[PDB]
């Protein structure tokens, strides 16, 4: 079900500021080892007058190394697949609000994704394009109502040294009854590892592992 090596496909739709955007993307990753590589593509908005890190958190939790005495929430829901919903605030008042749709057929998983983000300080650093990268940082899993969430703390480095913080709150739900783990946490880094001028091309690279 669930090779060793997953081909990812994956279409997000959305707008930050009112500025509409769409991205499609294609890439490889590593379930069992908790990894993945991503090449993204802005197709509709460029040049996107946002900070691009704000999206990379957003383009799947089937590629997180999972111990083998922790249940793996987000691999036993294949192939039918999962949703999560992520609301991410940040500290000047911007706010995020973006919804994934993952499916999977045959070697190949499927996002469905939005994203939406208002009420950013058009001379903060998002619309002012200051943001470097996304802190390596650690969910906090929990079992709550019969349904998944993450909840974490996300600091972005600027241009400056300051760190612009931020608050996910993620509920991931499953379309079918799995085994729901205990409270456990995920430590992942999110890298852009290569990007041309205007992000309008973008590899993003993530690393993730439970424990």
């Amino acid at each position: 079900v669930i090779k060793p090596e997953m081909k990812i496909k994956l279409r997000m739709e959305g707008a930050v500021n009112g500025h509409k955007f769409v991205i499609e993307g294609e890439g490889i990753g590593k379930p069992y080892e908790g990894t993945q590589t991503l090449d993204l593509t802005v197709e509709e908005g460029a040049p996107l007058p946002f900070s691009y890190d704000i999206l990379t958190p957003a383009f799947n939790r089937a590629f997180t190394k999972y111990p083998e005495d922790i249940p793996d929430y987000f691999k036993q829901a294949f192939p039918e697949g999962y949703s999560w919903e992520r609301s991410m605030t940040y500290e000047d008042q911007g706010i995020c609000i973006a919804t994934s749709d993952i499916t999977m057929e045959g070697d190949c998983f499927f996002y469905e994704i939005r994203f939406d983000g208002t009420n950013f300080p058009p001379n903060g650093p998002v619309m002012q394009k200051k943001t470097l990268k996304w802190e390596p940082s650690t969910d906090k899993m929990y079992v709550e109502d019969g349904v998944l969430k993450g909840d974490v703390e996300m600091a972005l480095l600027l241009e400056g040294g300051g760190h612009y913080r931020c608050d996910f709150k993620t509920t991931y739900k499953a379309k079918k009854d799995v085994r729901l783990p205990d409270a456990h946490e995920v430590d992942y880094r999110i890298e852009i590892l290569s990007h041309d001028k205007d992000y309008n091309k973008v590899r993003l690279y993530e690393h993730a592992e439970a424990r």
